[PDB]
């Protein structure tokens, strides 16, 4: 068998939730103190869809100018996940600039992403509306998924796994 390796990078502004996200997908645990500067990689064989692979995923951290790893998971990336919190309207906004960006280093007119509206736990404090996110979702032609870090988490396993599928389906 020739077992394939998804490289998956996980962006967005500070405080969105990518590290506790990709915490919850790899550790099974919220953690909700995760410095916001430090840059982590992670690495397992995983069985989506009965079919095994190897996920080399990047939670992106601080500025591009400082990681030791950013620049190659950007070019050699297989999929990414943008996401933005529902309570800060301009990480919401800041998808466009992450959305170009993707498309630039990546030099396609396409590229796997899902767009990804982390902390949907927090009523009072939502600013971006559901509908918001799925126009801009609807615009790019990506998937729109909801999420929650927090425990009981929603939506984790399967925005990973998401991605997967469209990296296997383009
Ligand atoms: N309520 C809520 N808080 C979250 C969620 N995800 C992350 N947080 C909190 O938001 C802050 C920033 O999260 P973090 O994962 O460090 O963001 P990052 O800078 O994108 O890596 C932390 O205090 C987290 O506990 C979520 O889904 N719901
Ligand atoms: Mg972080």
């Amino acid at each position: 068998e020739n077992l394939p390796t998804y490289k998956l990078v996980v962006v967005g502004d500070g405080g969105v939730g990518k590290s506790a996200l990709t915490i919850q997908f790899f550790q099974k645990i919220f953690v909700d103190d995760y410095d916001p500067t430090i840059e982590d990689s992670y690495l397992k064989h995983t069985e989506i869809d009965n079919q095994w692979a190897i996920l080399d995923v990047l939670d992106t951290a601080g500025q591009e100018e400082f990681s030791a790893m950013r620049e190659q998971y950007m070019r050699t990336g297989d999929g990414f996940l943008i996401v933005y919190s529902v309570t800060d309207k301009a990480s919401f906004e800041h998808v466009d600039r992450f959305h170009q960006l993707i498309l630039r280093v990546k030099d396609r007119e396409s590229f796997p992403m899902i767009l990804v509206a982390n902390k949907v736990d927090l009523m009072h404090l939502r600013k971006v509306t559901r509908d918001q996110g799925k126009e801009m979702a609807t615009k790019y032609n990506i998937p729109y998924i909801e999420t929650s870090a927090k425990d009981p988490p929603l939506n984790v396993d399967k925005t990973f796994h998401d991605l997967v599928r469209v990296i296997r389906q383009q």
